[PDB]
């Protein structure tokens, strides 16, 4: 529960950067 909010930022910059 608290891998998802982590997980969907890790992945917010790491595709556009």
């Amino acid at each position: 529960e608290f891998k998802r909010i982590v997980q969907r930022i890790k992945d917010f910059l790491r595709n556009l950067v």
